[PDB]
């Protein structure tokens, strides 16, 4: 498996990302509803050619060892089969993504456990052991369906220091997974990461505020560079709302305040400093849900969704570009 | 070092049951353990366990003059005293899972940020413990995911110093004796003794060894049980069996705990849990389910222990 700028031949120089994240939070009556198929539809009019199909587990607690997976109301597998082969029938290549949140509302990155194992806490490996059943079922899934990439878990900051555990899970990815393997770590963690030689592609969460992104392509490039891997967002987006760019990650900010001129700008910044470099392997942006807002909404619409938006004319512009087009 | 002979008074630490007129007769009956060392406990408050401020001596919690109150009318009863301020968490989370990014980023609440609340918090009741004369502060109490963080511990360590010349411990959790690297910053060890019954012979070797790979006095900052079925084989979990009684049970700890742990040159006795600030008629205690010992027959072992003569010679 281990390999630098290019993936193993086995498991595919690797391809230029153009991507949307499209499902989230993974409501099986929301997947299986009409609408579902016209969201995937008018999601490919952003001239991408891949998908995220992404879609959430569930642990009750950020310090509980179990997670729930594909019982209500979470998808079914047949749901994801279903999103899986639509993407592929509208030319889309997939990345699977199977997300784990917490139901009391926790941050996933607060995920932890203690670091020695005591009688009287749950441990490390029971979590990991869960954590393994989930992943290992849609790594499953992701082989039978032809899946191009999968994605291993996406800001799991407080689990990363886990070096064994992770390379044991990844292992087992490996066992029943042919395809290219990524792991999403969150914003400003790209160096933080000790295991990155264990996947195939490096990926992080592009939330980057206005006026920061020179900076953070200087950055990552020089992380990228040291360790000779290709690197994408496997996140990056930001909300149509007031000052939404200065903390494009914050869910919460200034809800049903609206700018769509801030997604706009956040989009074209983005794009000015990570284009077509040839370390750099493009954008699954954030996102676009399995049931789509009118058009005559969009205008009033505070959601990450560009979908009428101006900021999918940027987008459209970026993905059919030349620079980009030929990558 | 004195050899500790204590039981928690005031916890959850509530300024209307403390200035209760309860409040004064609950501590006269704790007396009657034959202590000779009381913790006054009591709570400050973090929303979350990723949140960095920490909210104290605002309702309900108690006040200072509260404060003043519990240490001088233990002192009047001839107690020494352990001030024990402790940071709970409003959600309901277990203070040990309190916990920041290593990595300081622009996102997140930071170590420094929870460090400076923290540290507020603790040189208030450093402060505090200097002016009233307590004998001894606890500096935190099973903060485990934030004992990683040695330097800023022995930072706020510093500064208690600077403000507080009594003796200083620090209560690390059930079964985290050997994980502190800091012990040396502080006077004493302590951990929370919540061992299950048929273990404390094993607890005796293994606290041993880490005690004189120290060299320093320890104690057990907590231990305790609830009268409550099968509670002995848990005896940390406050939730087990609720309204379930067993005299027996709390008892049966009590009489293991002090066979295995109780004249040996390196430990310096027992801080037990706990005692509430108003105290259940003693007519209801056989129907009380809670840490508390009063009416019930582990209060016998207690006295038996504390005034028998290999302790009394301790
Ligand atoms: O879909 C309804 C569901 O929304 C829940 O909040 C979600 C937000 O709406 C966003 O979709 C948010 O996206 C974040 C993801 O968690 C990414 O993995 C992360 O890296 O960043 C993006 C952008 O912020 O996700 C949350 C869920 O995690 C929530 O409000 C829920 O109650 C509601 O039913
Ligand atoms: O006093 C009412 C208050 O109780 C809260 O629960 C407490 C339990 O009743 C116990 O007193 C419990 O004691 C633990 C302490 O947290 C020690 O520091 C720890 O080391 O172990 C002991 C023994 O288990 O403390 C909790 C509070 O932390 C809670 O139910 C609250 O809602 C209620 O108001």
């Amino acid at each position: 498996h281990s390999s630098g700028l290019v993936p193993r031949g086995s498991h595919m120089s690797m391809d230029y990302i153009k991507g949307m994240t499209w499902g989230w939070i993974g409501n099986s009556e929301d997947w299986r509803s009409n609408e579902a198929e016209r969201s995937m539809e008018e999601m490919t009019n952003l001239a991408i050619n891949w998908t995220a199909i992404a879609f959430q587990g569930l642990q009750e607690t950020a310090h509980s060892p179990d997670i729930t997976f594909a019982e209500p109301p979470m998808v079914t597998d047949e749901n994801v089969r279903w999103a899986i082969a639509k993407a592929k029938s509208l030319g889309l290549s997939v990345i699977l993504k199977p997300i784990v949140n917490v139901r009391d509302g926790t941050w996933r990155a607060h995920i932890n456990f203690f670091d020695k194992d005591v009688p009287c806490e749950p441990t490390w490996s029971q979590w990991f052991k869960s954590y393994e059943s989930f992943m290992l079922h849609y790594a499953k899934l992701a082989e039978d369906t032809g899946c191009e990439m999968l994605c291993i878990g996406c800001a799991m900051v407080q689990t990363e220091r886990r070096e064994k555990e992770w390379r044991d899970l990844i292992q087992k990815v490996r066992q029943v997974y042919s395809g290219i393997i990524t792991y999403n770590c969150d914003k400003y963690q790209e160096d933080e990461v000790t295991w990155w030689d264990a996947v195939d592609v490096m990926s992080s969460s592009g939330y980057y505020p206005i006026g920061s992104w020179e900076h953070h392509e200087s950055r990552i490039k020089k992380i990228v560079e040291s360790w000779q891997k290709p690197f994408f967002f496997m996140e990056a987006g930001c909300p149509s709302r007031l000052e939404s760019g200065s903390v494009p990650y914050d869910w919460n900010k200034n809800r049903g305040q609206i700018d769509m001129d801030e997604q706009r700008v956040f989009y074209e910044e983005m794009f000015k400093f990570f284009h077509g470099q040839k370390w750099f392997y493009g954008f699954m942006l954030w996102d676009w849900p399995a049931k789509l807002y009118r058009l005559e909404d969009a205008s009033e619409n505070d959601d990450y969704c560009v979908y009428g938006k101006p900021a999918a004319e940027v987008i459209k512009s970026f993905f059919t570009s030349n620079k980009i087009a030929k990558r």
